[PDB]
């Protein structure tokens, strides 16, 4: 893994490293909210859990928006002269943005349920006015 101290930048071990993380809280955060959600389903309800979601899902929401952007800069640094880590670099990102991806959808799949609940409360039927 990492060893040392001096560099200090962006680099693609530095990014990867850092992009890998994101995704893992995307991941984590996405199942707090999973794990939170139950809690909720318990007749009654709290707001300290309903924060922690949302506190959860914005978190979430900013580090994706890291991500997208870390793996644009991520392609965005140049190539080595050897062809060999030219491959092993955009494979790497390869598997980054699928996994991040997995992660992400995860993420959405959460973002519906969490809607729904946010849905029912709501609800909104039946109009009158007048």
């Amino acid at each position: 893994g990492s060893s040392g101290s001096s560099g200090q930048l962006r680099d693609f071990s530095s990014i990867i490293q850092t992009c890998s993380g994101n995704i893992q809280r995307i991941s984590q955060a996405t199942a707090q909210i999973k794990n939170l959600m139950s809690q909720l389903g318990t007749k009654q309800d709290s707001s300290k859990l309903q924060e922690n979601l949302q506190q959860l899902q914005h978190s979430t929401n900013q580090l994706a928006k890291e991500t997208n952007e870390l793996l644009k800069e991520l392609g965005s640094l140049p190539l080595p002269l050897s062809t060999s880590e030219q491959r092993q670099q955009r494979l790497q990102k390869e598997r980054l943005m699928n996994d991040f991806s997995a992660a992400l959808n995860n993420f959405q799949a959460v973002q519906r349920r969490v809607s729904e609940k946010e849905k029912e409360s709501i609800a909104r039927s039946g109009p009158s006015s007048g």
